[PDB]
């Protein structure tokens, strides 16, 4: 839609995507904000104006460019107080960034506290002009763009620390709550005969959701930005910041069917249409589909997911066949979460700014206990194990600037070291099933990268670490704008209430 090059304008604003009006952040006047788009090896040139007047869903912004791998320019990566300072109100900040190297479906979100859940948050498409899947669809616009979101009637900081379900799911930023039964459902239009690749981008904030269309099977052709083979399936559990990309072939016969997208926990089922959207076939009434729901005999694993062209698996096919292996163990206190002992609390200087200021090693870099340091050129591994001293279980857990192969997945015991699917955010699964999801990736992009769990609430309380690749040469890879060096003094120039 809007892009490569294009202003993000950022300001607060009364919406009702539920029937139900409240203020919100939007971009560009919209929540969802708008597509972003453009193709690969494009310049993008991102100018976002913070015009934000709001204190209580912060006057400040930060924006993150979720998948991309920012290889020299790390420090519009997006995460407050590791790769920059945040925008303050009434400034403008531009992101300047090339894609030279990845082409698929990504998303934009605020990087700042729990501010995209109060509305910050959009899809983002980088197009491949030699799609390796161009021949299996007809159709790829703004128009077969998905988007899922987790919708609250209470602002994230007004609400509870960790909030028992949405108030409503919203597909392509309309849905249903309880408190309005009629109000308007997205309509997705589909035209009988042609396939389309549908972009399904979960915009969620801490819930996943289980995605299916009545009568009607999906090819699964993109993981998260990666090209898999060709997975039919006839029902899809995305997780919180994760992407597919799926072919639907619209060979039924013209009419309404019903779009569902089912969260974890909160309000789940369709009951009056929550959880709901409409495929409306050309020609179809506008009315609501009547067509039921069918159990999922074709549900998505992730195990059953392969790269589709052969991409080697860093390392040697044994556990601990690395350069260096990472583990990670969780704990909970309830308030604040744990890796290794630590809960990540924002440093007052940017990672990145330390390390520019001249701090390279662990020791040096703050917060203490929550920056890991890793060797350049190497291959790193990193487990997930799923326990219960960390409740929220599944946590998807996300790592910036890096694809990774997973080896291990969720319910699943297999270490697959020839041919798993690479992606960039991944569910840890949970304790009961003994799970130990475990990852794979190269150090080949220098500078301060945020792994954390994408549950929102979750990465508030402090569950994140940073991993800190090739440290000696951040500062010549990631030359730094003379905007970004002003952010800092500007955002600790402000008085705390226009934060
Ligand atoms: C900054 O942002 C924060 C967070 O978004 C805002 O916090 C809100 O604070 C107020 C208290 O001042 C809370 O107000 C409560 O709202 C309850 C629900 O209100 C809805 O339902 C009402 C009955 O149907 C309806 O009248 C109301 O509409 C009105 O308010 C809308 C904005 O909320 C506005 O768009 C409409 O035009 C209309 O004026 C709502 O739809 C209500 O039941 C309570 O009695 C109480 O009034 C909010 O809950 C807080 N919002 C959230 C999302 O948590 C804060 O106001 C913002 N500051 C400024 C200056 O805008
Ligand atoms: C989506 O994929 C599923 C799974 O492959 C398809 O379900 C299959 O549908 C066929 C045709 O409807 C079923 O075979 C038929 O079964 C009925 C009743 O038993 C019988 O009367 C017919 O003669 C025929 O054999 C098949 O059982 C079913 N498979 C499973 C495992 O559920 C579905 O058709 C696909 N949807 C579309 C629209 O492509
Ligand atoms: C959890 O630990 C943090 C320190 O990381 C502390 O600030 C907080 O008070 C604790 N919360 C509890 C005891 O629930
Ligand atoms: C998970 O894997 C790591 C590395 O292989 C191992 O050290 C750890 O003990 C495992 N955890 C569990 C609970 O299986
Ligand atoms: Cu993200
Ligand atoms: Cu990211
Ligand atoms: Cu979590
Ligand atoms: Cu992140």
């Amino acid at each position: 839609g809007v892009g490569p090059v294009a202003d993000n304008t950022i300001t607060n604003a009364a919406t009702s995507p539920d029937g139900f009006s409240r203020q919100a952040v939007v971009v560009n006047g919209v929540t969802p904000g708008p597509l972003v788009a453009g193709n690969i090896g494009d310049r993008f040139q991102l100018n976002v104006i913070d015009n934000l007047t709001n204190h209580t869903m912060l006057k400040t912004t930060s924006v993150h460019w979720h998948g991309f791998f920012q290889q020299g320019t790390n420090w519009a990566d997006g995460p407050a107080f590791i790769n920059q300072c945040p925008i303050s109100p009434g400034h403008s900040f531009l992101y300047d960034f090339q894609v030279p190297n990845q082409a698929g479906t990504f998303w934009y979100h605020s990087h700042l506290s729990t501010q995209y859940c109060d509305g910050l948050r959009g899809p983002f498409v980088v197009y491949d002009p030699n799609d390796p899947h161009a021949s299996r669809y007809d159709v790829d616009n703004d128009d077969t763009t998905i988007t899922l979101a987790d919708w609250y009637h209470t602002a994230a900081k007004l609400g509870p620390a960790f909030p028992n379900g949405a108030d409503s799911t919203l597909i392509n930023g309309k849905g249903r709550a309880p408190s309005d039964s009629s109000a308007q459902l997205s309509v997705v239009s589909v035209t009988k005969g042609k396939r389309y690749r549908f972009r399904l981008v979960s915009l969620s904030c801490d819930p996943n959701f289980t995605f299916s269309i009545d009568g009607h099977n999906n090819t699964i052709i993109e993981t998260d930005s990666v090209n898999s083979q060709p997975l039919n399936t006839d029902s899809i559990q995305i997780f919180a910041a994760q992407r597919y990309s799926f072919t639907l072939n619209a060979n039924q016969a013209v009419d309404n069917y019903w779009i569902r997208a089912n969260p974890n926990f909160g309000n789940v089922g369709f009951n009056g249409g929550i959880n709901s959207a409409i495929l409306r076939y050309d020609g179809a009434p506008a009315v609501e589909p009547t067509t039921n729901q069918s159990t999922s005999t074709q549900p998505l694993n992730e195990t059953n997911l392969h790269p589709l062209v052969s991409t080697p698996v860093p390392g040697s096919p044994a556990a601990g066949g690395v350069d260096k292996a990472i583990n990670m163990a969780f704990n909970f206190n309830g308030s604040n979460f744990f890796i290794n002992g630590a809960s990540f609390t924002p440093p007052s200087v940017p990672v990145l700014l330390q390390i520019l200021s001249g701090a390279q090693t662990a020791q040096d870099l703050l917060p203490s206990g929550s920056v890991y340091t890793l060797p350049s050129n190497a291959s790193i591994e990193i487990s997930f194990p799923a326990t219960a001293a960390a409740p929220g279980a599944p946590h998807p857990f996300h790592l910036h600037g890096h694809v990774f192969a997973v080896v291990r997945s969720a319910g699943s015991t297999v270490y697959n070291y020839s041919n798993p699917i690479f992606r960039d955010v991944v569910s840890t699964g949970t304790p009961a099933a003994g799970d130990n999801v475990t990852i794979r990736f190269l150090t080949n992009n220098p500078g301060p990268w945020f792994l954390h769990c994408h549950i929102d609430f979750h990465l508030e309380g402090g569950f994140a670490v940073v991993q800190a690749e090739d440290v000696p040469d951040v500062k010549a890879t990631n030359p730094v704008p003379q905007a970004w060096s002003d952010l800092c003094p500007t955002y600790d120039a402000n008085a705390p209430s226009d934060q």
